[PDB]
């Protein structure tokens, strides 16, 4: 019988663990890049990672917010080399997929209502937002195995080269902030520490090693293609949008709360203002082309097929209660179809205020969804729609904001929406997979535990750094040395807008290396 | 000294997964039935199954929903087979419970708001809602240990069955939505999918599996007995509801909110509206039994040393405000104790709406409980109440909702209350275990870090796939070779509602089996 | 190749588990001390202690509740004991951080609205709270790896001690409640349960334990030293507030919602009530040093280069508007900086009630923060101070709380703000570490996935159970053989009250000891 | 075998000189009656 009731203790190796921090060196549409230098010789080992960063003060007029997880969508690249090259390398968004799942490293990372908040300045001295430090944990394959899957420094240099994305991505802001006097004056503070190893007669083995590949489809071609696969351990796609031939000018934006629940409510709460108004006589300071009527006494209005119940409460006897009738519209033939949003509006209740002249709603039901919250304000009023777009007020339209975060999935903020239905993978030339249904990213997120999965297939399910990895191997003889994606994307109706919004496919690919430690660090490409 | 700084890598074994899906064939109260056929020589073994399932369109008028989890709900049982017999059955419910842990896999399964929320139609061609998709994963022991743990299909045929719950179980509706139809043309839409791994010269050895058992005893009684218990793993034991001598209505429910303070606001919100009205002269449409007072100018009514406290502002002076007085009661003797719904308030404020002709309630303190709450209609108006216990009016008495989850334990939607107070537990003819408090629930959640855990006895703490696992063991000789359980059921007051609810006693037994691969699958009970 | 489809079924050892509970006997300001004995010559190892407590009763007048967690804050000392000598101890405050992360334990310890809710009472014989039982986990190093951790009880008898805080630190309560003759009748009522182990030919080995040992340093002193460190495993830092100079009261608590916004809106919403008065003529009942002044038309008031807004609506005619300037004031010298609280508003909002006489207030926009919620109501009118400090109503200051909870860190109540602004340590004459920045705080998060981790510097990354765990070595030779810490605290404005809460410095060391398992059990230490 | 348009349509017309053809699938290019036909054959263990 094997004993459960007792062990060995072995006696490890003989080390003394250490927490080291250094300093960077910075370069300059003038790219920032810093290097840090590791040169010690009794360094055997090192993982995990963790640069910081400092946000400085911000002073003046306007509206201002920083973008949620702003450590991480500053990173552009991050390299490791030797004096034989490089060893691996990654992109921000690959490492932002990675540490997804990760929420004390998400909360780390900068998400709190003292950096996310919209706030506002009155005069030019004010003081919008205080100075505060974030930190990003730049997880490494050397990682998941603690001391077993370090890197061991066999007397190299060792040198991590951080890219930073320009200042602009990471800034929510309106019209009125003086974004090209902060562009000017703002500048990045960066800084590195790791946890060095330092050990005794050391005895070194060769280990493996999977470096990931990015390849970006053409704009709008629902076909990509990765050359030179020889050994990979898994595929992944994705569909990004692109918004370069508008303003990125966006009606609303809910800060810190996340939730569809609240994207949905911050739009509607700043659509109901102008949509209903409370005036003495006709409202003035609209285009021609609003249709403003006023409400009777039973209190319905309809338009076409659509009704609206409106019942303020409290109304002053010299004034009355108004509707418009078409706040946005949109339409490419004369009579056909309209997409108008005064009518996904059923019923609004609530009750006006003589002391701040203005109305206080309560009940609202309405059929507002999350791509009403993601249309551009920019493609309300493009060429192709035959009606004048935006009927707003000046005073609203002084309040739309800009918004360039980098790192968006799918055509909306949450990436709800499945616009791919079909997907077929080539290995070579014979067909490797065919799905209609999400089965994939079903499989992804279940067997990764995650939240936010992609269309993955994956081929390794051996235990990471005991087992060599099993993969998907080459055949050069009948050619399977190349992957070839294509999708079909959804049918969307000609008169919405979102039917004009282009995208982009992304595939990743993960290639296998092998490490050797004879002449310090080196790879080399299994073949 | 042993070397933590370095590993032999080993080479595995050689294989190539797949991901392969199958249809199935229907047949036909016409319970339906799912056969899936696996035949390929190189499809070695195979694990993580998962189910997929369509639900239609529904159109017309009324008020309807679906149950949270549809998909683990709507399944009643399956089966593993080969031309030896079955390998591996379970029945819907057990799976419930080995699943309630995995958040991913239940948020697959159906929640969101578009599908729980309570969505009305107006019209005979109202879309209530569209079309979506469901997947449920079926957990199997096959998973534990990933490939160490597959099931090797040594060259036989193997046969999945799985039989569907009626779709009445599913559905949430009130008495105006058209359910003969719905229930004639609703059919259900199957799909399987599994992991397959293509070995190469594989080498087979015997393994271990456990097969669930469960009993349930006669309505009412506190017993049950377990036989031929020859090598068993653990023992739990649960009680449910039987609701079959009732018609199945409840007053309200709170749909995607599933907190307890959401069932106690919905059903409070339900009830204000009947129990405080501001009328015009004395309400009428009332039964001849109700006892409507009037509030006088301090604002104190006094019900039998309850005092309610009510304060409306804006009141029009041609009107005042009345307070129902005994909204739903309850008793046994004509001058003993009365449950009286009415005493349960202790301050209402709120404001009257001139538009909407309805008040608007502010804040509210009561000492409303989920009990309460889960009390069903048909028990407030039985034979043995000497009162009217129903005095709503008819609009109300309009709205209550039909509800036939079949998974509900305890008393109460939430299993909160605790009404076992003694357990005893015989092994053969001696008493093996007892227990006042839930000290054996204690340490099952600490144990399986589980929020719902239930009472039982854990016998094998021996990891699972790498050692045989513990068991307690039969003595024929003695006769020790059958459990028995006795519970003693907590005493309610005779004059709460809740003491009426009939109950089950449900007792799972976890047993031994062997499994050799000569000849194909095969299993032996262990004895 | 190795397989890895199959593996050899080991036989373990023949054994049988069973849980124990056990009564204990009490002894006694009296404090109280339980003890529990252990002896039957088959039980071979136990683990996964459980203690278990009766809550009573209360009944009687004013508002009362009780501490989150207080199972765990009831707990002062843990000692494990055998005819050698102890075994382990632990105090109260450490169990509590070690189990800090496992929110099941915690939910299980007493963490719900029916306890922790502000509950009032109105006559003598209300029943303010009912009776409930509360569970502790009192987690040791026996339970990290199962069965092979185990304690082996070698023959010997085994005694458990457990000393308990006294009651007067557990409860939350008002200046109105009888608290001397509640805690006259108060008494403690426990039980212990464990897991024991019936082994049949067990064969023992000797095993490594680690003991935790706290020092606390003197009253704002920036050092301590811990003596004869022969082989620590890890060291730990923090600070507590010390309370000891004032009343122990404050103005508010929000109870069962611990958020930080749920504790600035519970602070917020007591002051609104007498920060706006709404009154005919000018306000009575209050210090002669108020200075409340009449809110001009255009509703804008300016308090020294502070402007406030004030909107009320539905103000009688008979009726005016005021507003208290100066309700709390803090200041040094007399024509300095003030601290003045009626500054951090900017911007009030509702509508005055004519039923109940009291203003409703809607949107508020303010600038208040944690520290000031945490700041003591006695520190407001110490004799530094030059002004009358608090300038409340009677019916306001008859509503101030006694808070006494032993388990705070840092200076306010969530431990937010880093008042650690340079650590540096020596290990007998040479520096060790020193840094600026929380660096290794964010390290110990990441490396034990907790959110609540403090400074700590960890010398052991090898696997637990399996390996001699790694330690820094003793050399008396030179003299290393103590640890001194040394920090620099950070700098606050004189002109706030923060500034003067007493600190005490605490060091956390862990120390290596040996097991031994002939003539029963015994340790010794390593040198 | 998978397509997006009609190219087996197109050979189906191509080869047997048809101006109605429909989507076809061909396995058979040899003479017909002076040999053997070519065909697609089952594997039945394998299941297909």
């Amino acid at each position: 019988r094997s004993n459960v009731f007792a062990v060995d203790s072995q006696i490890p190796t003989l080390y003394m663990p250490q927490y080291i921090s250094l300093s960077g060196v910075m370069t300059n549409d003038n790219q920032a890049i810093a290097s840090f230098e590791i040169r010690d010789q009794y360094i055997t080992a090192l993982n995990h990672l963790v640069l910081s960063l400092e946000l400085p003060e911000v002073k003046g007029m306007g509206r201002f917010g920083y973008v949620p997880y702003v450590g991480y969508k500053c990173i552009n690249h991050v390299s490791i080399s030797s004096c034989n090259g490089v060893i691996w390398e990654i992109e921000g968004e690959e490492l932002y997929n990675n540490c997804i799942n990760n929420t004390i490293a998400l909360k780390h990372s900068g998400y709190s209502s003292e950096l996310n908040d919209i706030s506002i300045g009155l005069t030019p001295n004010d003081t919008i937002k205080e100075p505060s430090t974030v930190y990003v944990y730049i997880k490494t394959p050397f990682d998941v195995e603690d001391t077993f899957s370090s890197l061991k420094l066999s007397d190299s240099k060792i040198t991590v080269t951080v890219t930073f994305n320009p200042v602009s991505d990471i800034v929510i802001r309106d019209s009125s902030f003086d974004f090209e006097t902060f562009n000017k004056e703002f500048v990045y503070v960066p800084e590195l520490s790791f946890i060095g190893y330092m050990v005794k007669n050391v005895q070194i083995k060769p280990s493996f090693i999977e470096k990931p590949r990015r390849v970006i489809g053409q704009i709008n071609q629902p076909t990509a293609t990765v050359t030179e696969v020889h050994a990979a351990t898994s595929l992944s796609v994705y569909t990004k949008p692109y918004y370069g031939n508008t303003d990125n000018k966006f009606i609303s934006y809910p800060g810190y709360s996340q939730d569809e629940k609240d994207y949905i409510d911050a739009y509607v709460s700043r659509l109901l203002d102008d949509l209903v108004i409370v005036s003495d006589g006709p409202p003035t300071g609209y285009p021609e082309s609003a249709e403003i009527v006023e409400v009777p006494e039973d209190g319905i209005v309809s338009i076409q097929d659509a009704d609206v119940y409106v019942k303020i409460d409290n109304v002053p006897d010299n004034m009355s209660v108004y509707l418009h009738t078409n706040l946005l519209m949109f339409g490419t033939r004369k009579n056909s179809f309209i997409y108008n949003i005064s009518k996904k509006f059923s019923a609004i209740t609530g009750t006006y205020s003589d002391a701040t002249k203005r109305t206080i709603f309560a009940h609202i039901s309405h059929s507002i969804n999350i791509i009403d919250t993601s249309i551009p304000v920019s493609l309300w009023t493009s060429q192709r729609n035959v009606y004048n777009g935006d009927n707003r007020s000046a005073e609203s339209k002084a309040k739309d904001l800009f918004i360039n975060d980098p790192f968006i999935k799918g055509i909306d903020f949450k990436n709800k929406t499945d616009i791919i239905s079909r997907l077929e993978v080539r290995f070579g030339n014979d067909v490797l997979y065919s799905e209609n249904g999400p089965i994939s990213r079903i499989y992804n997120e279940l067997l990764t535990k995650s939240n936010n999965g992609t269309r993955t297939l994956t081929f390794n399910f051996t235990p990471k750094i005991f087992f060599r990895p099993t993969t998907i191997t080459a055949n050069v003889s009948r050619g399977k040395d190349k992957l070839s994606v294509r999708v079909v994307y959804s049918t969307m109706d000609v008169n919405h807008p979102i039917y004009y919004v282009q995208k982009q496919l992304v595939v990743v690919c993960n290639d296998l290396y092998k490490v050797s430690y004879d002449q310090g660090v080196s790879i080399t490409k299994i073949m």
